[PDB]
């Protein structure tokens, strides 16, 4: 029984492996391992370290999958380590070669693997997706699926997942680039050929393709929600050929449904009015299907349902964080079925899995600007006056700067959220501080960036940036707050020990009580964490396992806060956590 | 009173802080501390890490020093960090600027800083001497002291000396380079201004300096052990120029006769036929001042005296380990005030520290076969037969092979052994090879190796590489080994709580008990461990450190060692352990 579609279904259930990126379908974060908790927590220990080596470093973004004792993980630059679950053996790595005309916005980041029959999955900045035998580090297949040197990669975890209807085990993943002014998509794999069963465009009127050859078109094909221009060859402005809506993070499955639920990533050029009409109003000029959770169906990868959250993303408020399957008590009796999402622009979400309709939407970080509330019969967020930054005066080739939070890093970004199962709460790592924005010169040319605005990121409140806070989805409220100095990039995790888990930017890894937020329990590794942790059980004994080495778009973009992280050094190892066994 | 000559001077017994590569003057390793012994050692867990970083990794070979709250630790490629050493908390660090081509021969390592006053010291690799202002890490002097364009670097601890005539404290360090045609140096400079006092070279006939003028020469003008040549400008053969027995490692200090102990490296090129007469006798033809244990006077930088260790070393058996001062209790009667040195060559050496006379010898690793024994009336190796590899046969290009044990990398290298006053034994981290050498033609070009030999390295057993074991130095005796599959490449440290710790090249930082041997406890940390682990109390509580990440001479001059060491994993940091609290 060497992983079935069933062992994968009954991830989240089951405490002694870890099969996916967020353990489980739900991707809810959990687990019901009671071994550790709140009045044994201080005892925690290292039990062995693995370090990566290769003088090769950078952010270490990615999440461990556990399967019979053995850790599967990845590492920056595109390689990946099999390792002894008890002892730190290294069974075998495999190591991709990386053209030298890569070009990955963000950090030369990988966020996992996923496992599936006798074979391991991964995705590698060269745009390619490669296959190895569990057992051996054995290439079975490769395919490269798009062109690297126009601005595609690939960070994120793929997935697996089963069509209830035709009966076809699926392997699911995505693509990177909405910086690069790339048109996003989303792909079915055969997971033993890796052959492409299904591909799909996420900007509206682009053609998708289905066993091999075309099928049928996102949407209306006149594109309504873009911009037409009656002089070029398509009839539309130049950003709808680089329109973006890239998932780069990975789907969650709902069963119950036959649907994937995955996010599509913000629009392209940033600037609002490369994607408005000349003269024109942006309010219904929606980039359609960017910055939003979009249902899939499995069979033919057909948009089933969509729920934008940031109708004219002007802000790269990338709208793709992850979906957590949820039952939602109302307020007062139903009980609905839904999706839960805190996005990069500073709002939770409560949609309605059936068919993506909103049910509850508020707050989850401080001081927002951009926008006063989510009017919930429409859907609708209600804007600010001059939020939208105003282009050049004329003459100038840079515009009126306007104040702006969050800032496009977000209120949080991909690094994410647990829900507990005993609690009811979900356990956010968000981040406090802003910008300045500006209107700049926009044209696109292949392989460099396609912005089209000017920024810079700074603090927000003197005494910290971090904010660990613990969110109740019927009331919108605030149970508890853990703020810190340096801002957060760890995944959190839950468990039944009544304990919260994640890292810190200056290197601890610390255990949170998880009804009070109280600091039970930490230790110093040594580099700033930004992956997320998981939990497990092993010949009778409770396991944590985190991923080390700082990285990812802070120091490359932050401003302010690439200044604050200077001093954190870089790394990149493996670490085991448990209780002393004597 | 920051740092004075008292406490240098008693630096063996403060268990409060660390001064010195070796843990005192007599660089004994060992430590009074008894909180952390053979009944309680299984509880040992790590209390922080740090990393280094930078994406610059290689060995690590780094002793570590202590002093208030802070550790000074040295890393790869030329650089100093100072940390907090409760927390971990990085407090400042130094980058040397290094040249694109500095030619250090066995990896870019560093063994340790000193210190003295309001200032911490060190070796860079393009052979410099760096002083650091102990509360930041500004820069007060800095000597460049010969060319690295030519093989000068430096590799080992510098250490701190008092002249006790003259009342003057001096900074002791010496030069590597034998590989390269270099005439080995030891220096003595002041301490705040970084000015050169003298310098010594250890190849016989070559210039002094005392106050920066010529002073004398070392032994005899004529330089009667090297041989002659008539048609050449300096009236010798071309390897005197180039020849050699660079002190790399670190001096030893006996205050009772002021006198300067320490080691001189291998003679320039391995080639024994480059240093003998054409067509005479390898036998004296001894290649003055290589290969030995040198007496130096502190006041003027001359030889007091010199025992030899290994007379026309043919087989880079480079001479210079550790110097051990201990009390010999003769063998029966006579308490002699001794040296202790575990050669490269295979055979462990006693000698009396008043006059270089031998006291005692015998064979440390197994399978000797070069020489037989070492008579004691005369103070030489009694050699075999045809151990000295011939030369090529007229119009060949390489002479034919012989079978030696040790090989150049020795019984032995620089990673030093330690002495338990409670038991009076030696801990040697020893291993077990061997090689086939062969000769090759010998030509010297400025910037490019000079050996003249061909070789591959070997194993003797099929179950093991590496060979820690306790020797009585009265008797000859090995009273207890302990065996490990790869090769043995860290220091070791002895303490009254009946515990001996090292570190393995697989990642390991292993406990041992002294009177037995047997293996008591053990954390994988990650990378191999080639470093000398050091111990101090702080806040009444023990703390054991190590430096961490492998590399070293094994990975490039290895051959089937440098084949079964291929799959450990580089790394760079250091790690802190204690017992629990509770
Ligand atoms: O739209 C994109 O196509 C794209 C890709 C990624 C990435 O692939 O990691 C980043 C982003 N977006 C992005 O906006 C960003 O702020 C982000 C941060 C991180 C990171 O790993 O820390 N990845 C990315
Ligand atoms: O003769 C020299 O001048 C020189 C220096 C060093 C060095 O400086 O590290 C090595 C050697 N010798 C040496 O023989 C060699 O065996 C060696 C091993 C190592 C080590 O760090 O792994 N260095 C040295
Ligand atoms: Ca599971
Ligand atoms: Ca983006
Ligand atoms: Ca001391
Ligand atoms: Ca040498």
């Amino acid at each position: 029984k060497d992983v079935t579609w069933e062992d994968i279904a009954n991830d989240d259930k089951t405490t002694g492996d870890v099969l996916q990126y967020g353990m489980g379908t739900h991707a809810q974060r959990w687990s019901p391992l009671k071994q550790v908790n709140a009045d044994n927590v201080f005892k925690l220990t290292p039990a062995w370290s693995y370090s990566f080596g290769d003088e090769k470093q950078r952010g270490q973004e990615s999440q461990a999958i556990v399967s019979d004792g053995v850790i599967y993980v990845t590492a920056s630059y595109s390689r990946l380590f099999a390792l002894d679950a008890k002892t730190g053996k290294r069974l075998w790595t495999y190591n991709h070669r990386l053209p030298d005309d890569i070009r990955p916005c963000c950090d030369v980041v990988n966020r996992g693997a996923a496992i599936y029959g006798d074979k391991v999955f991964f995705g590698t900045l060269d745009a390619s997706v490669v296959a190895l035998n569990k057992n051996t580090g054995k290439v079975v297949w490769k395919k490269k699926f798009a062109d690297h040197g126009a601005g595609y990669t690939m960070t994120g975890a793929p997935t697996i997942v089963k069509d209830g209807k035709t009966g076809k085990v699926l392997l699911i993943h995505g693509s990177s680039g909405d910086e690069f002014g790339v048109v996003g998509r989303l792909f079915a794999r055969d997971p033993d050929t890796g052959e492409e069963i299904w591909m799909r465009p996420f900007v509206e009127g682009h053609m998708g393709r289905l066993n091999g050859k075309d099928s049928t078109v996102t949407g209306d094909v006149k594109a309504p929600s873009w911009p037409d221009d009656r002089n070029s060859p398509t009839g539309k402005v130049e950003s709808w050929s680089h329109g973006g809506g890239a998932p780069w993070q990975s789907a969650s499955f709902d069963a119950e449904t036959n649907t994937i639920i995955v996010g599509a990533g913000n629009p392209g050029p940033w600037n609002t009015w490369a994607r408005t009409a000349k003269g024109g109003n942006p309010h219904d000029y929606d980039s359609l299907y960017t910055s939003g959770q979009v249902g899939v169906d499995p069979s033919s990868g057909e948009v089933k349902w969509f729920y934008q959250h940031t109708p004219n993303d002007a802000w790269d408020f990338s709208g793709n964080n992850e979906l957590v399957l949820f039952d939602y008590k109302a307020k007062d009796g139903k009980i609905v079925k839904a999706t839960a999402h805190a996005d990069r622009n500073g709002f939770f979400y409560v949609v309605d899995r059936s068919n993506g309709k909103l049910q509850n939407a508020f707050p989850f970080v401080d001081n927002i600007t951009w926008a006063s509330h989510i009017d919930l019969k429409t859907g609708r967020p209600v804007e600010r006056e001059g939020q939208r930054p105003p282009l050049p005066e004329p003459g100038q080739k840079h515009g009126k700067a306007v104040e702006v939070s969050p800032p496009f890093l977000g209120g949080k970004n991909w690094n994410p959220m647990a829900y507990s199962q005993d609690t009811g709460l979900f356990y956010v790592p968000a981040n406090h501080w802003k910008e300045d924005y500006w209107t700049e010169e926009v044209s696109y040319t292949k392989g460099s960036a396609y912005l089209g605005m000017g920024f810079r990121i700074k603090r927000m409140y003197d005494d910290h940036v971090g904010s660990l806070r613990a969110m109740d989805p019927v009331s919108g409220k605030v149970v508890w707050e853990h703020k810190e100095h340096l801002p957060l990039w760890a995944g959190v995790l839950a468990t039944a020990g009544n304990l919260v888990f994640t890292g810190t930017g200056d290197g601890y890894f610390k255990a949170f009580d998880a009804k009070s937020g109280k600091e039970l329990w930490k230790f110093q590794t040594g580099s700033g964490i930004v992956s997320p942790p998981i939990t497990w059980e092993q010949d009778g004994e409770q396991y944590l396992g985190v991923t080390v080495g700082y990285g990812g778009a802070v120091p490359l973009w932050g401003g302010d806060m690439a200044d604050l992280t200077r001093p954190v050094a870089q790394g990149g190892s493996f670490w085991v956590f448990k209780l002393p066994s004597w």
